[PDB]
């Protein structure tokens, strides 16, 4: 209940909002069916449109007006945002050359330059170039200001994840948005897009910017707009806040416009209806530029121009039905559409059986169009598996296409021709950033980033401290005149031994066997000493950012950082050269396994356990086919070189190391690689402790990977080869999933030069998730500057084409 008759006057927009059932004037009262009676007749005038015309010009105010042309309307701080171009023959922002802002140009009381942020749903990367014709503000904004383009948002890409990661820097998975519709079994509530359940605030975890500033001491307008507020009122109210005194007026604000993907739902990204949405969101823009012009704001305020997701073509008829898959279609509940999520209908039912589902919905018809995984075997980059909201059955499904339940539900709920949700490296479901002001450069083109790094850098506009987030903070440094944040590299944790030979071959009792001058008897000491380090490990190594026990080992094609507590190396460090050559493992060494007299037996993993152990085989993360010579081929047969795969995962490994690290050299000029295993038995995405590995070589202490990666770095200047390179890096990593089966690929069955790399695209990871799941932190020794390498670090390679 709300005693409505209050009253708004003098309280319209008002930035606290008022506790219940006292009534509400704020820009959320309408959603919550709460404001005072007098709400619209005083907050949401309309009288004589949005437009100054000539003869308006220096009118006696008229209070009724939605906006004003009269003389006084400057110092009050609402005139229509055209005043002073039709009353005062000034021009229009857009019709201005733009002149490089060097130092904020702010009005006497302001303390800092405030941010808005402009952001617009739906707004697909590809526009800024394809509907550049009729977006002339825009387009202004976009060639003077410091623009990327595109930016890459999270998964799923929905709108309200999107938005609440804009706001936190925060992963889906951890801000608890991860959806547009969701069940909480702990609250057991569920979260829709219509209704109610939505405003609790237990739905919205992290610490969003408006939060932020305000414990920090910066005031900020309210950053939700009920729907039925114009636009034009929003800008209104927006620019009259901006009027307020010093000690009122907030520094950062936000405009949000549910264009153009309103419109893109219905005609598709690029229906010949689109034009007017867009031309209407310029529209919207100028207004906000010419009012702050007026203000004698446009050469003080830092501008966002930001989208939530893109927007892709999608139909009725292009709609899987689980009900062509599945016997028990009605024991599931779904949740539907450009992404799939199944979990019971009833948890009274323990005949539901998660395995059963996902194998009647695996690789079934020849071009089926989703892909069933149970959550924590999606590909990591995606980060979309840490929190009960999210269910253990998620459908990756093709981009243009839907999965629903049951054709009913299609047909009782063809209408839409747009829709976005998909896989977030996919090129439709791109948007936008672009950032003008005096904090950010002048007519700049920065490399396309993800959105869950601009909190960070909100808060460096802002002079805030970000509260912890996924964002790198210092990667978007290049995007800054100034107020850039200077980081520093993480201190190492744990200091790495440097063992000799201390163990005789007869010490071992590991079950493993090996058939195995003066000039180079000096050559291979050296090389075990750390001669060919530099070649090898060409950005230092690694630091160990916990408290572990582990010894560098050093080897002529490779070096490595082995884990006495994990019984593998952490990381293994090799350079491939462009003229290297592939060899094969000779027979008489097929099943050869070698003590390393470095390394107690009692620190070593043995070659009985995966005798004994039927399901698991082994590895080696240094290739022996890449050995440098058949004497150095040796040491490639080292037990502490060897790490436990399961023989599908085999098929994998091999091809990757026998055929693509090659021909990533020949492509690249030279690769330097860092692999290794992985361990994230509880899908938070950081790296697990002892106690937390589930799995173990049968009757062993050797830890079962969840997965292997690798870091493939070369010269961004190909022409120079990996090992001598003067300048800026280049890298593609991934992150595979250690699985005993190829489920996941529909072709495994054929030649690995079918299916294994499209599977390595799949799971294409940046450095920085590495990092997480390792506790490793790489690039420490290199001629880069710091914002550089954690720019480096934030890259994915994502193979979609232009
Ligand atoms: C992306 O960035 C984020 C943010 O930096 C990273 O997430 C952080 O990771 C930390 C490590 O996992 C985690 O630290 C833990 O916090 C516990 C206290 O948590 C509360 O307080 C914080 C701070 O205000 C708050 O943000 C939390 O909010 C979560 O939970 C609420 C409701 O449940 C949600 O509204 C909200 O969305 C958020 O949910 C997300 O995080 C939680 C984990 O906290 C997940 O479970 C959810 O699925 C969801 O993703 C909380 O309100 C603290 O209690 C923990 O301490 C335990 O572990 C330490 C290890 O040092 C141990 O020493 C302690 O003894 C303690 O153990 C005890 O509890 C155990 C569990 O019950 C039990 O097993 C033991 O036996 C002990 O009794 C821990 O320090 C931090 O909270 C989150 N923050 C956020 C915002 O998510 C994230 O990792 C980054 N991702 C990547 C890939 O890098
Ligand atoms: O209009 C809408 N839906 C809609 C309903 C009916 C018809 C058509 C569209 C609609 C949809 C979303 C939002 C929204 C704004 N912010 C704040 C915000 C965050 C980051 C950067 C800018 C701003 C959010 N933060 C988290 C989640 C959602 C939102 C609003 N909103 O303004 O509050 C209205
Ligand atoms: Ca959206
Ligand atoms: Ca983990
Ligand atoms: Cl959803
Ligand atoms: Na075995
Ligand atoms: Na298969
Ligand atoms: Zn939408």
């Amino acid at each position: 209940w709300t005693a409505t008759s209050g009253s708004c006057k003098g309280r319209c927009f008002e930035l606290q909002e008022v506790g219940p059932p006292d009534c509400r004037c704020d820009n959320l009262c309408k959603s919550y069916s709460s404001c005072c009676h007098d709400f619209d007749e005083l907050c949401l005038k309309t009288a004589r449109g949005w437009e100054c015309t000539k003869d308006r010009c220096g009118e006696v105010r008229n209070e009724e007006n939605a906006c004003h042309c009269s003389e006084d309307c400057l110092s009050r701080g609402d005139c229509c945002t055209n005043y002073q171009v039709v009353c005062k023959g000034e021009s229009h922002w857009v019709d201005d050359d733009c002149e490089e802002i060097k130092v904020p140009e702010c009005p006497a009381g302001f303390v800092r330059p405030p941010l808005i942020i402009f952001s617009v749903d739906g707004f697909r990367a590809s526009y800024m170039k394809k509907g550049s014709k009729v977006m002339p503000n825009i387009e202004k904004l976009r060639s003077c200001g410091t623009h990327a383009p595109y930016m890459r948002p999270v998964y799923p890409t929905k709108t309200f994840p999107n938005l609440y990661t804009l706001a936190t820097g925060l992963y889906p998975e951890s801000h608890g948005i991860v959806g547009n519709s969701m069940y909480d079994p702990v609250f057991d509530a569920s979260f829709h897009l219509r209704g109610r359940e939505k405003f609790n605030h237990r739905w919205w975890g992290g610490q969003p910017l408006w939060i932020t500033a305000t414990k920090q001491g910066v005031r900020a307008g309210t950053f939700f707009w009920s729907v039925s507020i114009p636009h034009e009122r929003r800008i209104l109210t927006i620019l009259q806040w901006l009027s307020l005194p010093d000690n009122e007026r907030p520094s950062v604000y936000a405009f949000y416009s549910e264009q153009p993907d309103f419109s893109g739902h219905k005609y598709g990204p690029f229906g010949p209806e689109m034009t007017n949405p867009l031309r209407e969101i310029d529209k919207t823009v100028g207004q906000l530029m010419d009012g702050l012009k007026q203000l004698r704001l446009h050469r003080c305020v830092n501008v966002i121009f930001v989208g939530d997701h893109g927007m892709e073509d999608v139909t009725c008829d292009r709609t899987e039905f689980l009900s062509n898959y599945l016997t028990n279609v009605d024991d599931i509940t779904l949740v539907p559409g450009t992404l799939g999520r199944i979990r019971a209908k009833s948890i009274n039912n323990s005949k539901y059986d998660p395995k059963t589902i996902i194998a009647a919905l695996t690789c079934k018809k020849p071009d089926q169009h989703f892909k069933p995984y149970m959550k924590q075997h999606l590909p990591k980059r995606l980060h979309y598996a840490n929190n009960r909201r999210i269910e253990d059955i998620h459908l990756l499904v093709d981009r243009r296409w839907h999965v629903a339940r049951k054709p009913l539900d299609v047909y009782k709920k063809c209408f839409f021709q747009g829709d976005h949700g998909f896989d977030n490296k996919v090129n439709s479901m791109q948007t936008v950033f672009v950032g003008y002001g005096p904090t950010f450069k002048y007519r700049t083109k920065v490399p396309p980033f993800e959105n869950i790094e601009l909190y960070n850098v909100m808060c460096d506009l802002l002079g805030l401290k970000p509260a912890p987030n996924n964002g790198t903070h210092g990667s978007l440094n290049h995007l800054l005149r100034t107020n850039t944040f200077r980081p520093t590299m993480p201190d190492e944790v744990s200091r790495p031994n440097y063992p000799g030979i201390m163990y005789l071959q007869s010490e071992f009792d590991l079950g493993c066997t090996c058939d195995d001058n003066k000039l180079e008897e000096l050559n291979k000491r050296l090389h075990t000493k750390g001669s060919t380090k530099e070649r090898h490990l060409l950005y230092g190594r690694p630091a160990v950012l916990y408290r572990t026990s582990y010894d560098i080992l050093y080897h002529t094609d490779f070096e490595s950082g082995y884990s006495e507590i994990f019984l593998m190396p952490l990381w293994t460090s090799y350079t491939i050269s462009k003229q290297a050559e592939v060899s094969s493992i000779p027979e008489h060494l097929t099943n050869c396994v070698r003590p390393d007299v470095r390394v107690s037996p009692g620190f070593s993993q043995n070659c009985l356990a995966y005798k004994n152990d039927k399901q698991m085989s082994y590895g080696f993360l240094f290739p022996p086919y890449l050995s440098s010579s058949p004497e150095a081929k040796y040491d490639a047969f080292l037990v502490t070189n060897m790490v436990p795969m399961y023989p599908a995962f085999k098929r994998v490994w091999a091809y990757f190391q026998r055929v693509l690290v090659k021909k990533y050299a020949s492509e690249r000029n030279g690769v330097n690689v860092i692999s290794g295993p992985i361990f994230d038995y509880n899908y938070d995405g950081l790296r697990d402790t002892e106690d937390e590995i589930k799995q173990y070589v049968e009757g062993s202490s050797i830890p079962v990977p969840t997965h292997y990666y690798s870091i493939i770095t070369s010269c961004l200047d190909f022409t120079q080869p990996a090992d001598k390179c003067d300048g800026p890096l280049s890298v593609s990593s991934f992150i595979l999933p250690h699985r005993p089966d190829n489920d996941e690929s529909c072709n495994s069955s054929e030649d690995e030069s079918k299916w294994v790399e499209e599977l390595m695209k799949m799971h294409t990871a940046r450095v920085r998730d590495i990092e997480h799941l390792t506790g490793l932190d790489f690039y420490r020794k290199t001629s880069r500057s710091y914002s550089e390498i954690l720019t480096l670090k934030t890259y994915l390679h994502t193979y979609e084409s232009e």
